[PDB]
Parts: C-alpha cells; structure tokens; sequence
C-alpha cells in the first residue's frame, strides 16, 4: 500500500527516540542513549488507509550527526522536535528547518512542530510562543509527551495528513 517516509529531527535529548519508540513499540524509554541513526517500520491504518510508516530517528548531538544529511534525503515529512523545558532547543529549531531545506532543496516540505515533554513542569517555552513559530512556517504545532503518550499519535498522524496535502 502507501508508504510514508517520516524523519524526526531536533536537538539532543529532546525526546526524538522516546517519541518514535512510544509510537512504534508502545513503551517509554526512561534512559538516555544518544542516537546515531535508527529506522523503524510499521503498518498502521490512518483515516481508513492501510499504510507503511518508515520512521528515521536521527541524532540530535553533533558528535553523532555523521552523514545525517544523506539519511534524511528521502524523507517526505519531518517532525521538528524541541522540549518545552529546554529554551535552547526551541531557539535552535531554525537550524533543522534550514537543514531540511538543503536536503530537500525545497521551501514547501511537509512538517509539524513538536513541543515534547509536556508532562514536565519546568516549562520555559509557552505554547503561544511555539504556536507563533509554527504559524510563521505555516505548519501545525502539537505538544507531546513520550512518557504519557499524550499527543504522540496525533503528531505522527498529523504529519502523514500534511504529506497528503502536499
Ligand atoms: N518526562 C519526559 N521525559 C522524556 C520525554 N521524552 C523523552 N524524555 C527523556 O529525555 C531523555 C532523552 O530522550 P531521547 O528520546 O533519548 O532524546 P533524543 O532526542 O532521542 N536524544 P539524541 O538526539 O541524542 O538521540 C531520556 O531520559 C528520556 O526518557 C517526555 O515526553 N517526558
Ligand atoms: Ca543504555
Ligand atoms: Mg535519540
Ligand atoms: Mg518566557
């Protein structure tokens, strides 16, 4: 059936792996093992359509960000993740936006801005601030929690729906 190539990007430790693993394997990864480049595949029915999701979990740490550009090349949609308790991760979203533009050589790439770790109380990035950023890119802003699963499916499914509008 239809295959959707999704790519998760964002600063180190924002929760890219936890989000992906919660979506695909249904459990929360409590420990922090820096990622180099991992891929996941799973058949799911979205809006009545049986589709194959190929999700690339990329490195947020520069030290593990080797040929990251090459892996992302085939990506059809991207989740740009920051953590609501990490202001710097939010401020650096533009870096990932720029990288995506380069790898895809396009200004119109399906995307979703994700504010992860919404279960944490030390929030320094208010929803409104993220909504303004997303609005400027013309993309949806969705908050998630890889820990409680809140907004997790919504984030990935919305990305599929954005690819469909593409
Ligand atoms: N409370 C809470 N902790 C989270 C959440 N998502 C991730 N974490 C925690 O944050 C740490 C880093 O998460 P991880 O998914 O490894 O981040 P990453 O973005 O994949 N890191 P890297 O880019 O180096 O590969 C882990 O200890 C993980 O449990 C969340 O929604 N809530
Ligand atoms: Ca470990
Ligand atoms: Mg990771
Ligand atoms: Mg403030």
């Amino acid at each position: 059936m239809t295959e959707y190539k999704l790519v998760v990007v964002g600063a180190g430790g924002v929760g890219k792996s936890a989000l992906t693993i919660q979506l695909i394997q249904n459990h929360f990864v409590d420990e922090y093992d820096p990622t180099i480049e991992d891929s996941y595949r799973k058949q799911v029915v979205i809006d009545g359509e049986t589709c194959l999701l190929d999700i690339l979990d990329t490195a947020g740490l520069e030290e593990y960000s080797a040929m990251r550009d090459q892996y992302m090349r085939t990506g059809e949609g991207f989740l740009c993740v920051f953590a609501i308790n990490n202001t710097k991760s939010f401020e650096d979203i533009h870096q990932y936006r720029e990288q995506i533009k380069r790898v895809k050589d396009s200004d119109d790439v399906p995307m979703v801005l994700v504010g992860n770790k919404c279960d944490l109380a030390a929030r320094t990035v208010e929803s409104r601030q993220a909504q303004d950023l997303a609005r400027s890119y013309g993309i949806p802003y969705i908050e998630t929690s890889a820990k409680t699963r809140q907004g997790v499916e919504d984030a990935f499914y919305t990305l599929v729906r954005e690819i469909r509008q593409h």
